[PDB]
């Protein structure tokens, strides 16, 4: 017996994707200080992003615990019963400031922390016949991610204007119950498995550790609560990941060689992945911005702003056979360049909204498609990177680093509302030669296009 392990997680996906589909209408519908649309969507990425980047920001302490800490199984159930709670916390603190945001913080942790658990753990689950049982995981939990936005489009956005906005939110909780309950049931199987020469070199790259500690305190005048917190974090790993790549290489005292050579290579390699970041700018903000212009298109009363985003990755699942009549490196310098053309495509269709505004559900399917090829592009292509890398036994770099990627680029969604928001010399120049709105739809458009140049 081991499929308990997809029975929870066909849970975990209409809980995540059932929470990240409504996140953005609810910011619309449920909030008064918010004052105009302009003054309204500003509010919806800014507390709905920081939850993004916390998703994605806690498979950092889902593992810290997991390894050195607790188990995996202890992990698991300590995080679900802080993922549920999470959710709780939303249904019954549905009309709060403070109630509202302390529960999306436990669904960052309670997600966030857990999702790099159960990965590890199915192929955990089987040594024995550790062969063709290998196989069926990565597909299973690939057949969990495309069945998890199915629910979130046929049957839950209705769940605020067909039913109660409270119980639209109390719903994914009730399937959080479940996923506990798969693994008190699961409780049978699971397994754990836890000189003067000296003195002017070696000056040189001490300092760069003061370079990189100066830029964490221009994050506190910033008032970030959360951006100031995330910037602290990109600005020191960013002047020691290419900073110190000369660092540690010129002070080497008595440490392997051949092993930590082919190692060293992937921390630069790493690097090359954070210019794939403004892929997950433009992915992870698909459920924000691009429900925003659904909602002045005219629209019908069954095909509402939220199906539309949750009926595209539906097309992945048939995307399968035609990627193999149409070279690692070419694969992946393709999936940052259709981003920069599918981005600009609605560019231009947006301000038609202010002038023509006709179709709506045809007018949104066609631009959206054109991201599901890149789509495939990076999901497919950024993980089997690991093999020519060749780091083998070290993996807490290979996961740590490209999925908090995803975490990184969700703070270049962060600052597009600050800078072009915040100062009015700014806005004063922003304003004259396009809109406020299409500008976003050029800026993140045109930053795909300045990464394919970068990659080479």
């Amino acid at each position: 017996q081991i499929p308990y392990i997809i029975a929870s997680e066909a849970c975990e996906r209409f809980s995540f994707y059932g929470m990240r589909n409504i996140l953005t209408p609810f910011l619309m519908t449920a909030l008064l200080l918010s004052i105009p649309e302009e003054l309204r969507g500003a509010v919806a990425k800014d507390v709905f992003h920081s939850f993004v980047i916390g998703v994605y920001f806690f498979p950092l302490l889902g593992g810290w615990i997991a390894d050195r800490f607790f188990g995996k199984y202890n992990t698991i159930l300590w995080l679900s019963l802080i993922y549920c709670v999470g959710h709780a916390f939303l249904a019954i603190f549905e009309h709060s400031v403070q109630g509202f945001y302390t529960g999306l913080f436990l669904i960052a942790l309670g997600s966030g922390g857990i999702k790099p658990l159960v990965s590890s753990f199915m192929g955990d689950q089987f040594d024995q016949s550790n062969k063709s049982l290998a196989q069926k995981a990565f597909d299973m939990f690939y057949f969990t991610i495309n069945f998890g936005s199915f629910f979130a489009s046929l049957s839950m956005p209705l769940l605020l204007k067909n039913f109660g906005a409270a119980v639209a939110f109390g719903i994914p909780g009730v399937l959080m119950f479940v996923a506990t309950v798969f693994f008190w049931l699961g409780r049978k199987r699971y397994i754990h498995m836890p000189v003067e020469g000296k003195g002017n070199i070696g000056l040189v790259l001490a300092l760069i550790g003061g370079v990189s500690a100066a830029y964490a305190l221009v994050n506190i005048p910033t008032l970030g609560i959360v951006a100031g917190l995330c910037c602290a974090m990109v600005l020191v790993m960013g002047f020691v990941g290419a900073g110190a790549s000369l660092q540690l290489e010129r002070a080497r005292k008595s440490h392997p060689d051949a092993a930590v050579d082919g190692v060293r290579s992937v921390l630069r390699i790493l690097v090359l992945f954070a210019l794939v970041t403004p892929f997950w700018s433009l992915f992870d903000q698909k459920a924000s911005t691009w429900i925003l212009q659904a909602n002045d298109m005219v629209k019908p009363q069954w095909f509402e702003p939220a199906m539309m985003q949750a009926l595209n990755p539906l097309l992945v699942m048939l995307l399968i056979p035609f990627n193999n009549f149409v070279t690692a490196l070419r694969k992946m310098g393709a999936g940052i360049a259709i981003t920069g053309l599918s981005w600009i495509v609605v560019g231009t269709i947006q301000l038609m909204m202010d002038g023509g505004s006709a179709l709506s559900i045809f007018w949104q399917i066609l631009p959206y498609a054109l991201l599901t090829f890149g789509e495939v592009l990076v999901s497919a292509t950024g993980l089997e990177f690991a093999y020519s890398q060749a780091p083998k036994a070290m993996k807490g770099t290979i996961m740590s680093f490209w999925t908090l990627s995803v975490t990184v680029g969700n703070l270049w969604v962060l600052l597009a509302n600050v800078s072009v928001k915040s100062p009015t010399v700014t806005e004063q120049i922003v304003q004259t030669g396009m809109s406020v709105t299409a500008f976003q739809m050029f800026f993140f458009a045109g930053f795909a296009i300045l990464a394919a140049i970068v990659f080479a």
